[PDB]
């Protein structure tokens, strides 16, 4: 891997974003480091109520005003906002040529599953509404966000609602009970994911229900009918199972996915593509895996 990497790691090994006391320091660490790359000045951000969901529109000069990313940010469903993924965002805008609707869905503790699918759901149905084409769109998400994102398909779906064209997980979690081997055989790498910090959070979101959910760990869901799926993950990560065990499942439901591990990237190593080679490399596919699915 490149050099950066151990820089990325150092700042991790410090900083330890899912270490924080309390929720409102996990909340204000994850939003101070954000705050540190740099938000270019021809980004636009557009407020927007999307259907009762709070969100924002990124835009960057050569976005197709027809083609939209709902773009589901991680964050374990506790942490996260439009200010933490607005960077990514705006990279997956800029590679893709595309529109991204980024939503503030409803976090735990505050607001347990299944309120961040209903949200999700609802955001999607509202650029239905308001007149986005399903071929011209595609769902993506990080962490959590990347298991939003199948739970988000499989609602739709069982909705009758036209599903996109593609989507894209970035280091998905998609086992709340952290049973993967990798959780055991990656955890001496995985600068910023553990098993303690992922049932902690697990806990937050599930309120007491069956950590095994599917709209909640779509590890169990019916996945039947998925559009095409782009899974960016890291070998260097605890959740790299999670990854793996949901390409499997996929692939025997029938959908076309990409299961592209990156070796000796860290989880969500897409966020530091300011200072990380392979970050913004990562970006780049997911653009090209995005463009190839809207022809
Ligand atoms: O980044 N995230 O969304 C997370 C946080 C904790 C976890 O166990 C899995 C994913």
């Amino acid at each position: 891997a490149s050099e950066a990497l151990t820089m990325i790691v150092n700042l991790l090994r410090s900083q330890r974003p899912l270490q924080e006391p309390t929720v409102e320091q996990m909340r204000a660490g994850l939003e101070a480091m954000a705050q540190m790359s740099p938000l270019p000045a021809d980004v636009e951000l557009t407020t927007v109520d999307a259907g009762g969901v709070p969100g924002a529109w990124v835009r960057v000069p050569e976005s197709d005003p027809d083609r939209v990313v709902l773009y589901l940010h991680g964050g374990g469903y506790v942490i996260g906002s439009i200010r933490t993924h607005r960077d990514l965002a705006q990279r997956i805008a800029r590679a893709a040529r595309c529109r991204v609707l980024l939503i503030d869905y409803r976090l735990a503790p505050e607001h347990p599953h299944p309120a961040a699918v209903e949200d999700s759901t609802r955001a999607y149905r509202w650029l239905l509404e308001t007149g986005s084409d399903p071929k011209r769109m595609a769902i993506a998400g990080d962490s959590a966000g990347g298991g939003l994102t199948v739970a988000t398909l499989v609602a739709l779906r069982d909705a009758g609602v036209p599903l996109p064209a593609a989507a894209v997980c970035l280091s998905p979690w998609v086992d709340l009970e952290g049973i993967g081997e990798s959780m055991t055989t990656k955890a001496a790498v995985d600068p910023m994911v553990q098993r303690e910090p992922l049932l902690r959070m697990a806990s937050m979101y599930l309120a007491g229900q069956d950590p095994r959910t599917p709209l909640a760990a779509p590890l169990y869901a019916d996945l039947r009918g998925l559009p095409p799926l782009l899974i960016q993950v890291g070998t260097a990560e605890t959740l790299l199972d999670d990854s793996v065990r949901l390409a499997e499942r996929a692939r025997a439901a029938g959908v076309q996915v990409t299961l592209e591990p990156w070796e000796d990237m860290i989880h969500v190593w897409q966020a530091f593509a300011a200072m990380l080679p392979e970050g913004q490399q990562a970006i780049e596919r997911i653009g090209e895996f995005l463009r190839q699915h809207w022809q």
